[PDB]
């Protein structure tokens, strides 16, 4: 069980989700299922307001990838912020 998503969702603002939704929809303009690419995560961060590394972002991807299919949905896109709570150390 995880209670960080509830404690983190309350921290995030509507503006953050607004940007996240737009940052997602832009890529999901003609998606097959309705998600982005795990490798494209480094691209959305640059547009949102972040500049990580290929090894750093990689850990974030697999971490937020609840299904582990290959594409990043909105559920996996939003968790990126709340997942910070779970350090796993
Ligand atoms: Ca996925």
């Amino acid at each position: 069980m995880n209670d960080i998503y509830k404690a983190a969702v309350e921290q995030l603002t509507d503006e953050q989700k607004n940007e996240f939704k737009a940052a997602f929809d832009i890529f999901i303009q003609d998606a097959e299922d309705g998600c982005i690419s795990t490798k494209e995560l480094g691209k959305v961060m640059r547009m949102l307001g972040q500049n990580p590394t290929p090894e750093e972002l990689q850990e974030m991807i697999d971490e937020v990838d609840e299904d582990g299919s290959g594409t990043v949905d909105f559920d996996e896109f939003l968790v990126m912020m709340v997942r910070c709570m779970k350090d796993d150390s």
